[PDB]
């Protein structure tokens, strides 16, 4: 099964991400369906050690909010394209790991839900993720998940500051590249809602 690729549609919702994080939650809804279906998920060696090899060259340096992170711990990488899948508690953790990849300032996250099936893409990379993305859904019958618990972050700096700030959390909600965006997504509403 081969699919086209050259004239992709605009960011309707798949490229919006409710609350720029709530999207992962919506995935939990698919879990219930996977309970009876059960496509795939378990892979050989979920470890898969990742390293700081992301672009990270968009903005002049990086925000201070990231400093509060104090070294996330382990990167994040998951690719699946099918109705239902074991990622309930896994998706909820994506928010914790996402903090690390976020440093790249070009993370990649897409959430799509359709009666036909469900597919989610999340990787520390940004431009490379977009390419593989189209290739993922192209399968329409594949499931993969990679998550470690004893490795290094994707930032590649490990500030290790351990200091919370007032505007710190405010900036995160604003946006990595720029403000004016989260609001729209928030208005959408996911998790047993969808707009």
């Amino acid at each position: 099964a081969d699919t086209p690729g050259e004239a992709t549609p605009p960011p309707r919702k798949k490229k919006d991400i409710r609350d720029y994080n709530d999207a992962d939650m919506a995935r939990l809804l698919e879990q219930w369906e996977k309970d009876d279906d059960i496509e795939e998920g378990d892979l050989p060696e979920h470890k898969r050690p990742s390293a700081p090899i992301d672009f990270s060259k968009l903005d002049p340096g990086k925000p201070e909010s990231i400093l509060k992170m104090t070294k996330k711990g382990k990167t994040l990488m998951m690719f699946v394209t099918v109705s239902g899948n074991p990622t309930e508690k896994e998706t909820e953790e994506i928010t914790s790991l996402w903090q690390g990849s976020l440093f790249n300032a070009n993370y990649d996250v897409q959430r799509f839900i359709v009666g036909s099936d469900r597919a989610i893409f999340m990787l520390r990379d940004g431009s490379y993720a977009w390419e593989i993305k189209d290739f993922l859904v192209s399968q329409d019958r594949c499931a993969e998940v990679t998550l470690e618990g004893q490795m290094y972050p994707g930032k590649g700096g490990g500030s290790k500051e351990k200091n919370k700030t007032k505007p710190e959390k405010a900036k995160k909600k604003e946006g990595d590249p720029k403000p004016r965006a989260s609001k729209e997504d928030n208005r959408a509403g996911s998790r047993r809602e969808d707009l």
